[PDB]
């Protein structure tokens, strides 16, 4: 039971695949209004929306590159144009973006991997903010962030990923410093990590992206997660216990 | 969609009021067939069981003194007695047991707050084991143990619980222990840890109500599935790891 | 440089070998003065004294086997019979004290490891508390605490070793307890964290004793430390980086 | 006994002042070769070695620029060219560099704090480490990184400074990668964590003084040879991690 989803407005970046998508479906079981997003049309957006739709919910599809503040803007314009608001925002897009060992690294590595992980994370959530906040004076209850962080936040990645490590632990803490500019406001902040998705995974394989949306969920409805905030779920089949 | 709740045995420890009822309540909700249990008898035995109809499922009440060893096994063998198994074991059990500064510090006080703490944990775990193992081998997923940890484990606690902190640290890090042992009989782990209030950033204290669903979400294959050896921190941000 | 050493009386639990021995010595050079200790007498105690003083220093030996509450009593009583009081603690005795897979772990196993790694430790700084609050206002600046923790107090220990593992996490935290109740008496409270003393450790190899040595007179000389409290190094060879 | 510091080249960045001149002095007591370093060229360029030289060591300043990455190789390059080698380096610059709330953050705050404190970081330690590689080929033993952290870095830090907060724990993190790339080439790395007051244990704000011995400790390889990837919390107790 998380009733209280229903008609919840939820922006997810880098959704139209992977543990985004899987998310979107599972919100819409609960009759979310799901905006799906990624940096190119998917071939069939059409579908897409039918799979939200078909589980028991809604959405609209809206295509931004938030490797770029304006875009990030844009995005967060478009969603509340087409709905009226957010009632919860969902930081996926993200990812490596490459793997370089330290001695080759050059300034376009790191800026490609701090847009996609970095910049887009704080400019969307900053021109979310806003939103998400007259949001919870609306409902009375909370609105949220979730943002979707790293194993590699807390032990430094594989070689090849530190600045993609190190991101993520830019945004574990990031949103702590959140947890402080905005609890008053009443918008929770929380981390879904997910690991890789074997044996040094204590269950011996990866994860599905059915095995992460739940947590997702969680996280979104009030009604299960109120009182969390400021806190990380690691969703890794045992492969780092914190 | 907690679906999967349906029928599974939850034997709860430190349940007949608290989070513990609160939490055996909403795993009612899901056709759970739940064992309460405590110490004392409580005054209405069969409200609680009521509740649990009420909710929508079943369960039984069982008395027992967790910190003691012989008390453990019992409670283990007795609600296998009545339901044939189990299929999640919550370790919620534990308190403070009193306070007191160090230089006042005499066995007696630390015996009492591992017993209840420490040994509990470690001994209900023990013999629940082999049901847990059992379980599994017969659904195909999993089965589960949740425990009830605290914000005391991570920052120490307060002047007059170390001891209490102490030993929510030691649960916190057996867990770890406990995955490595038993991840491979497909027996998950995981803790929710509750928080205690100009030092909780949502101003306020949580509720028995804003922390079952935490166990429930812990409870379930289907939700939590991958997940082991965590700490879900219920605080309102009063510390945020 | 740790010439604020000179002179300072330093009770070592479990310091007739290893650890406790080494670290002993290393005190030693800069003149400290030294409570040997353990449960059975060494073979030899005069050429331990005469190792400590040949490095420059002083000491005496007393034998107590402080799983016993009494014995903690007992020890910390001699050592200020003999010497004026305590400038800093070092609760080094601890360790394993078996394996055992869960299932065969009787209350006898518990008990065992629980007073060899918890009630000794709390016992023995209790006794202790009283005499290094004395030495603090006497010297001005600050007593000490260090505590020999281990990797495992962080991420569970070997199987086997659950209740070493969760005994060393309940150390960390009381730690943590500990520099609340303390710090107005100036006492400071720090943990040294072994490890391992291959090919899961960075470096690829097991520590020496002389390599965990240092820090603990690094936590041991207020000029060299003073300002810090409640922390735990880690000495590892990179094998857990919190 | 810090005695296998003599002779050692020790580059630290933003050295003119504060932690990182008072570290330098310290490394200087035991015969320590030191890079001081700064953007801006300091008022008496000559008193600086001179406590260098008093203190028991030698040195040179090096005017640089490092949120840029031409300068950080050119201060690597500079430094190569008048003592012939890293032993240590020592990423110390670092700060603020502005205070913004969330809604009011900008591409330029962001782009001057992550270049002050991540961009330096990275591209100092890349262009050091085939110096640190063979410095420590040739001693036998290790080279070393050291860089300054912060208690930001593990509680978010204040109000309006999330990005530095977050740079930190950026640093604390990428100097775990940093461990698994270049531990088999003998280079260790280290963190010095400055706290920023009655939420402070001590009552009160550390000192340089306080600060500069734990960069000695992990400078040399006799006292932290088997230490890697740690960060220690120089803070008064202000958070026991
Ligand atoms: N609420 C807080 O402030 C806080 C903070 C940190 C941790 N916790 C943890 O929450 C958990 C549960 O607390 P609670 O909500 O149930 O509060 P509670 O006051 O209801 O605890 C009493 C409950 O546990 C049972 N109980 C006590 N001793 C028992 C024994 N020896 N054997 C069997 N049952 C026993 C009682 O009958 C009752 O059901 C504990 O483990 C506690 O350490 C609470
Ligand atoms: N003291 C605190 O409150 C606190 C708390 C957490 C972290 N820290 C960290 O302490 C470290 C050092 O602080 P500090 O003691 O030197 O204080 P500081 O005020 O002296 O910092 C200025 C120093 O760094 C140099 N510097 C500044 N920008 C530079 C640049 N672009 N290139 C080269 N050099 C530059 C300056 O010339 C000077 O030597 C920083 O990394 C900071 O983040 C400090």
């Amino acid at each position: 039971m998380f009733s209280d989803l229903k008609g919840k407005r939820i922006l997810i970046t880098g959704s139209t695949e992977g543990i985004g998508m899987a998310t979107a479906i599972e919100l819409a079981r609960y009759g979310a209004v799901v905006g799906l997003n990624s940096h190119v049309d998917p071939a069939d957006p059409a579908l897409l929306l039918g799979k939200l739709r078909e589980a028991g919910g809604d959405g609209a599809f809206f295509r931004a590159d938030i490797t770029k503040t304006a875009e990030c803007q844009r995005l967060v314009s478009a969603f509340v144009e087409r709905f009226d608001g957010i009632d919860v925002l969902i930081n996926n897009a993200g990812g490596l973006a490459g793997r370089s060992n330290l001695e080759n690294i050059d300034d376009a590595f790191y800026d490609r991997v701090m847009d996609l992980n970095g910049r887009s994370v704080l400019m969307m959530t900053k021109f979310a903010i806003p939103h998400l906040r007259a949001s919870a004076k609306a409902s009375g209850t909370t609105s949220a962030v979730i943002s979707t962080g790293s194993i590699a936040a807390r032990e430094g990645g594989g070689i090849g990923a530190g600045v993609y490590a190190a991101s993520k632990a830019w945004l574990h803490d990031i949103h702590r410093n959140w947890v402080k500019e905005f609890t008053k406001d009443s918008i929770r902040f929380n981390i879904v990590a997910p690991g890789t998705v074997a044996n040094s995974i204590p269950m011996g394989r990866f994860g599905t992206v059915q095995e992460l949306a739940p947590a997702y969920v969680f996280f979104a409805s009030h009604a299960a997660s109120g009182y969390i905030t400021g806190q990380i779920l690691d969703v890794n089949g045992g492969q780092i216990c914190p």
